[PDB]
């Protein structure tokens, strides 16, 4: 009776790190979990396998005679906590569509019976920036019912969360796909905490957890590992464990309430991220006072 | 002889700011220019029009029903120095496609005769992060002949520069889309200068210009303007005029030579952005 989840968020903010650590803690708790990477951009499996780069289904295709001639074992690779891993692979530059590749990979995993196995969770790690139909395919195709949005207290991360929420709504008139909460990947930015709680509230959801910035996360990283594995006796490990427990016992699943741009900027100015715009100087050259 | 150009690069490194400043410098030089924004998360015309957000072709049709029931005048606006600005409009979250969106905007403007107007340049401001078929459409359709890639001395941005080069490589045999050079948006990083000149070399192109970081940029920005208009006497203005001069006279247009991820990491390490990997302590606990 597995739960299909998706962690969405923009890049450049440690989404993959928080995802893998989250997945590590779950395994530690006694859960069988499978990670399906769906981000063209940042290795969402290296920390579970100590790998520099896991071979993707897409490259194992644009070379190994296309899909039907692939062996599950060459794609799926278990790691720490026996957590199974899989990397979809992004689109062939200039030609492919990220959405299509991701679906082809999921299909493969279903057909080759990868889900018919005793698995508690499955986390799809999707790039959640420009939420085009491509990247929303995991939602349109009912391949993940619970979505958690990794964001931080900065403009683009939040614009991204709003866009990801609009994608979810678009398919709310048809399915179990729901928003389960926001995960704030701290940037040690003032009031980031409150900013995300306020955002969650407006969206109709919750901030499932605040992941602090801890220099241990990076040490466990350049050694290609999660914190939970490096130093289980680390304060940070408890941080993810707290997140792992809350996702397990989470019952809030809603159809988000995207906000407007003005509404979003209001939020930013309200909690001290972006300043109020001085309308008097707009368009004034230096010569003009 | 109108030149069809495009500036490609990832988000978060000042691409649109450099694009608008560069276009500003061209207008100051007498060039009649038009900007067509094709970036979902970055206003590419706001510094030229002094506005917070320009009505996009997409949302101005979702209104009036559909493109045919649309007036050029409502989509194309002119701002500083006569520069004409058009905003494509990103994809409807969860459903649209950048490839579809850009073609819709290009086709309309062509049908409305926005191009044959005496115009010396057209600049497509395109997000060049994941170079999926959708964001490469301006390439597949030969709408952007000379591409200039904005990048900076950092992994993701150089990686983006590489992926854009493959996109250009992929349609070599069909059109006239070429790589004109790289533009380095300085990030106050040591050697960034050299790093990007090295990358260009590997790619087979040129570092057309190094754009310094300078607070006058943010000060013009906050007033919704380009440095050229805000403070024509500032050194940065000359920095942009220099880039515009090299672009107007540029004749080094090529088909790029992508590199491997390994060839890319070797570059970061050499110029010291990335450190060497301690083989030995991999996955080895610590304790
Ligand atoms: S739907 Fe998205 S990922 Fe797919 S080709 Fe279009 S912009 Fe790219």
């Amino acid at each position: 009776a597995m739960r299909q989840c998706a962690i969405y968020g923009k890049g450049g903010i440690g989404k993959s790190t928080t995802t893998q650590n989250l997945v590590a803690a779950l395994a530690e708790m006694g859960k069988k979990v499978m990670i399906v990477g769906c981000d063209p951009k940042a290795d969402s499996t290296r920390l579970i396998l100590h790998s520099k780069a896991q071979n993707t289904i897409m490259e194992m295709a644009a070379e190994a005679g296309t899909v039907e001639d692939l062996e599950l074992e060459d794609v799926l690779k278990a790691g720490y906590g026996g957590v199974k891993c899989v990397e979809s692979g992004g689109p062939e530059p200039g030609v492919g569509c990220a959405g299509r590749g991701v679906i082809t990979a999921i299909n493969f995993l279903e057909e080759e019976g990868a889900y018919e196995d005793d698995l508690d969770f499955v986390f799809y790690d999707v790039l959640g920036d420009v939420v085009c139909g491509g990247f929303a395919m995991p939602i349109r195709e009912n391949k993940a019912q619970e979505i958690y949005i990794v964001c931080s207290g900065e403009m683009m991360a939040m614009y991204a969360a709003n866009n990801i929420s609009k994608g979810i709504v678009k398919y709310a008139n048809s399915g179990s796909v729901r928003l389960g909460g926001l995960i704030c990947n701290s940037r040690n930015t003032d009031r980031e905490d409150e900013l995300i709680i306020a955002l969650a509230n407006k969206l109709g959801t919750q901030m499932i957890h605040f992941v602090p910035r801890d220099n241990v996360v990076q040490r466990a990283e350049i050694r290609r590992m999660t914190v939970i594995e490096y130093d289980p006796k680390a304060k940070q490990a408890d941080e993810y464990r707290a997140l792992a427990r809350k996702v397990v016992d989470n019952k809030l699943l809603v159809i988000p309430n995207p906000i407007t741009m003005d509404e979003l900027e209001e939020l930013l100015m309200e909690f001290g991220i972006m300043e109020v715009e001085d309308e008097s100087i707009v368009g004034k050259t230096a010569e003009e006072v």
